[PDB]
């Protein structure tokens, strides 16, 4: 279990949850985020009519 995996069962969308949690994660680790670029594109530009 993770706080990533625990908010998106509250909220219901992973791939949302997952880059709101992991926001301040990576962007203090590195800056640039690729959550909101990888993850959200997962979603968007792929499971997204199947979602």
């Amino acid at each position: 279990e993770q706080v990533v995996a625990i908010a998106s069962n509250i909220g219901g969308k992973q791939a949302l949850e997952t880059v709101q949690r992991l926001l301040p994660v990576l962007c203090q680790a590195h800056g640039l985020t690729p959550e909101q670029v990888v993850a959200i594109a997962s979603h968007d530009g792929g499971k997204q009519a199947l979602e």
